[PDB]
């Protein structure tokens, strides 16, 4: 009966009441304490790693861990929800908090031995431990090694532009071993302090200024046979993570995207031009339904996606669609907004513009969704 503009969907209706309750919980979290820092945060790249405790006490690590590892134990679509409230903020706090989730505690509950579940994932719950992922180098064609030896390996190699790693306690860093007759990709467990590890900053970020990141760097760093990941090999290990992350993607794109919309539909309310205000243009308008019109759809897709993770009917590809469609939609929607700005930089309005160079950076973590979805449908592979 009646219209709300703001979710017209009523996606609000359409969710279970715990994970209103998880929605709302960081909400008050993201505006309460995210969204005073952010502006000088962006502006400096200040690092400030109590946001991890902060996020940890209220449970918004790890969502999907189970309570016996100090998770609390979500559902797939909490998980979303939470990413979408974060980034709703900065996509740099997202960025920390799916790395914490999807690309740490993730791979040790999945892939690790009952021995690293019980040390690692309790406090990478509470935050009092900060995790980082070691993939990218300076996937099936990296470089970093890891040499067998007495008591355990040898780790020779370099990551890259790996958010969380000069503030990381823990590192989940993936290299190549062969043993038997097989060269596979593996992952292990590396602790700040370990000899041959460093973790060097890098400042002077264009997106995600808000966000600490840098590298990390193996000099033959000798890492204890308890402390590689036993039970995956290849790149199993890596994409079980990645899948994970993407769908946080999926979710946080869209409150990037609802950000300079509502930036959006504020500024032409505020605004006037010949006489009148600029909300009564009619090619504002149009802008304004396809902002609105996509954001409606996208979290139909997210929402139905998490849906179908929870009951285990999803299958991998359905994440590409997803992800490619928030990430490149959220784009164009911050492109959007930033065209319709006729200022530079001083005004409110121009959180539109850090949220703009914030998804330029998303977006490039090739379009190769495009290509597995084309190869999903023809049984053609083109990558
Ligand atoms: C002419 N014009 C219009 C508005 N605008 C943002 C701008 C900004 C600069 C340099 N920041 C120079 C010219 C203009």
């Amino acid at each position: 009966a009646t219209f709300h503009w703001d979710d017209p969907l009523l996606l609000d209706q359409q969710l279970a009441d715990d994970e209103r309750m998880v929605r709302d919980a960081a909400h008050a979290y993201a505006q309460g304490k995210l969204a005073p820092r952010v502006t000088e945060a962006f502006r400096h790249e200040t690092t400030d790693a109590a946001i991890f405790r902060e996020m940890g006490e209220i449970g918004l690590l790890g969502p999907t861990i189970p309570e016996q590892y100090g998770g609390p134990g979500l559902d797939y679509v909490s998980y979303g929800l939470i990413a979408r409230e974060v980034e709703r903020v900065d996509s740099g706090y997202r960025s920390m908090m799916s790395v914490q989730s999807s690309l740490v505690m993730v791979p040790i509950f999945e892939f690790g031995s009952d021995a690293q579940k019980e040390k690692y994932l309790p406090k990478l719950a509470t935050g009092e431990w900060i995790g980082c992922f070691g993939l990218t180098e300076p996937p099936g064609s990296m470089v970093t090694r890891a040499r067998k030896v007495p008591g355990g390996y040898s780790l020779s190699g370099s990551k890259m532009w790996i958010t969380n790693s000069p503030i990381a306690d823990v590192f989940v860093v993936w290299a190549k071993l062969d043993e038997d007759g097989r060269d596979e990709i593996r992952g292990f467990i590396l602790e700040k302090g370990c000899k041959g590890l460093s973790a060097p900053a890098i400042h002077g970020k264009v997106g995600l200024r808000a966000s600490i990141t840098g590298e990390i760097v193996l000099d033959e760093a000798f890492v204890p046979e308890e402390n590689i990941l036993p039970h995956v090999k290849g790149l199993r290990g890596p994409f079980t993570c990645l899948n994970s992350a993407r769908y946080g993607i999926a979710w946080g794109a869209l409150g990037a995207a609802e950000s300079c919309w509502h930036i959006a539909r504020q500024y032409v309310l505020d605004r006037k031009q010949f006489g009148r205000p600029l909300a009564a243009n009619q090619l504002i308008q149009k802008k304004l339904a396809d902002m609105q019109t996509e954001i409606t759809l996208g979290l139909q897709g997210v929402l139905r996606l998490g849906r179908m993770k929870d009951e285990g009917t999803a299958a991998v590809e359905i994440t590409s669609i997803m992800k490619r469609n928030s990430c490149g939609k959220a784009l164009d929607i911050a492109r959007l907004a930033r065209d319709m700005l006729g200022g530079n930089g001083i005004s409110d309005e121009f959180g539109v513009a850090r949220h703009l160079v914030n998804l330029e950076v998303v977006n490039t973590y090739h379009d190769i969704h495009a290509l597995i979805l084309g190869r999903a449908q023809t049984g053609i592979q083109a990558f």
